[PDB]
């Protein structure tokens, strides 16, 4: 038999390899995963393990050329989930990492200040711009920032009575999915 396993998602973290990703078959044991290089010739998951439980990984290797993929989940020897995509349509950066802060200057008044949030590029690092977000911790809408080329980046006119949240998401640059937010860092004046 099978069950009811799916796909969930399927990521590629710098454009050159990638993984999918799907659930279990409730466990049951005879899961399978297929690809094609057409729109042909089915062959099985390269490897089961690199990317983890319920994985396919493909490496560099899959990334040559213009790829246009296919593939289907298989419980025993039947279908149970298809999807078809290329690398470009999942290219998803990691985030960035080592968030910093330093107080760049204070407003004549004493209300304000002007700070720079700094971080690291994800190590494997396409060339990224980053969203900086930020809101009051309080609060619940986050103010977003243009994305930005520099690992760093000025935040004007933070009210120095409050507490302050920020998270940074990497992007492709050009037309490029976003990916996990960074840790957040917690911004105190």
């Amino acid at each position: 038999s099978s069950k009811e396993p799916k796909f969930t998602k399927c990521r590629s973290p710098e454009r050159e390899t990638f993984s999918c990703h799907w659930t279990d078959e409730v466990n049951l044991g005879p899961i399978q995963l297929f690809y094609t290089r057409r729109n042909q010739e089915w062959k099985e998951c390269p490897d089961y393990v690199s990317a983890g439980e319920n994985s396919c990984y493909f490496n560099s290797s899959f990334t040559s050329i213009w790829i246009p993929y296919c593939i289907k989940l298989t419980s025993n020897g039947g279908t149970v989930d298809e999807k078809c995509f290329s690398v470009d349509e999942i290219v998803q950066p990691d985030p960035p990492i080592a968030l910093n802060w330093t107080l760049l200057n204070v407003s004549l008044t004493g209300i304000h200040a002007d700070i720079q949030v700094r971080w690291e590029a994800p190590r494997n690092a396409m060339v990224l711009e980053y969203e900086l977000q930020y809101k009051e911790v309080n609060e619940t809408k986050w103010k977003m920032m243009d994305p930005i080329l520099t690992t760093s980046v000025p935040v004007y006119s933070l009210k120095v009575d409050k507490e302050y949240e920020v998270r940074v998401r990497s992007k492709q640059r050009n037309s490029g999915n976003y990916g996990e937010f960074s840790e957040v860092l917690y911004v105190t004046l």
